[PDB]
DNA sequence: CCGACAGGCGCATCAG
DNA sequence: CTGATGCGCAT
DNA sequence: GTCGG
């Protein structure tokens, strides 16, 4: 498919076997940093010296590019594919709810395949046991088109608890993704802000009502702020059901949308590369807010935040949409 | 060369 | 029980 | 694993 498809393939392997098996998360990070950059490097690589040149590419990539390019493989990956204990633990971290350290522990305990899982229930928590009663369908992506039906019923439903709430679908869709993995919702409701919460509930009754009329079918975890659960959209007769889809919803302070939006906009590694900026600055960026740093690493006080546009003005970046946001 | 690496929610568990 | 910590997860 | 001080 892809220009320097193959290094970032070959890369992308490498960050999971650090993070599911090395379980070394800066390393992991180190990989997905290097597969990120060149994969909207706007050439065909000819050499490792080309690049290491993009920053978050050293040395030791550099190398396995070169061996990449000339040979087709990485010796280092050809060997943990064969390698059963990697194997085995890397699959079990597919599920959702189970990282490197149960994987690991699992794979001890003699558990390393779906059949043995799903003979195994009764060693797993509650996240995990329904991770692996979807574990297909979870890997399935939810086209498009799908997720504007899902929209339409989760705003309609949320309209309908409380005109008030404002739902925003976020991810990879609010970045114009042809597919997404799942379905991210922000919610705010103008009852809850930084200086008070003075309804109780506000994410409780929504995720009711989305039960109720049987959206939601499982939750994964769930507090005051933060839910992660299941959801499928209603099938008609005679057709085969749509699979069981991720949703979280994020209820974020009224007054704090902006910091939300972009954090919950992602992705993930461009969250990473704008904090990771802001510190560089002198800025720490949460979903909150956008506080400066003091000599002492003390974060001071949110500064004024009326537009996404502002988040990147105080680091001194241009602007991007949220389509630009991507990889 | 070597600190630092993004930030935080919810759940499970440990010490007391 | 509280407070601390690690895990797995979200972007 | 990489990079800025
Ligand atoms: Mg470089
Ligand atoms: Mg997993
Ligand atoms: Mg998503
Ligand atoms: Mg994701
Ligand atoms: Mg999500
Ligand atoms: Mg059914």
């Amino acid at each position: 498919e892809t220009l320097n498809g193959g290094i970032t393939d070959m890369l992308t392997e490498l960050a999971n076997f650090e993070k599911n098996v090395s379980q070394a998360i800066h390393k992991y990070n180190a990989y997905r940093k290097a597969a990120s950059v060149i994969a909207k490097y706007p050439h065909k690589i000819k050499s490792g010296a080309e690049a290491k040149k993009l920053p978050g590419v050293g040395t030791k990539i550099a190398e396995k590019i070169d061996e990449f390019l000339a040979t087709g493989k990485l010796r280092k990956l050809e060997k943990i594919r064969q390698d059963d204990t990697s194997s085995s633990i890397n699959f079990l971290t597919r599920v959702s709810g189970i990282g490197p350290s149960a994987a690991r522990k699992f794979v001890d305990e003699g558990i390393k395949t779906l059949e043995d899982l799903r003979k195994n229930e009764d060693k797993l928590n509650h996240h995990q046991r329904i991770g692996l009663k979807y574990f297909g369908d979870f890997e399935k992506r939810i086209p498009r088109e799908e997720m504007l039906q899902m929209q339409d019923i989760v705003l309609n439903e949320v309209k309908k608890v409380d005109s008030e709430y404002i739902a925003t679908v976020c991810g990879s869709f609010r970045r114009g993704a042809e597919s997404s993995g799942d379905m991210d919702v922000l919610l705010t409701h103008p009852s809850f802000t930084s200086e008070s919460t003075k309804q109780p509930k506000l994410l409780h009754q929504v995720v009711e009502q989305l039960q109720k009329v049987h959206f939601i079918t499982d939750t994964l975890s769930k507090g005051e702020t933060k839910f992660m659960g299941v959801c499928q959209l209603p099938s008609k007769n005679d057709e085969k059901e749509y699979p069981h889809r991720r949703i979280d919803i994020r209820l974020i302070p009224k007054d704090q949308y902006y910091c939300g939006v972009l954090y919950f906009t992602g992705s993930d590694i461009f969250n990473k590369n704008m904090r990771a900026h802001a510190l560089e600055k002198g800025f720490t960026i949460n979903e909150y807010t956008i506080r400066p740093l003091g000599v002492t690493g003390v974060a001071g006080e949110p500064l004024p935040v009326d537009s996404e546009k502002d988040i990147f003005d105080y680091i001194q970046w241009k602007y991007r949409e949220p389509k630009d946001r991507s990889e």
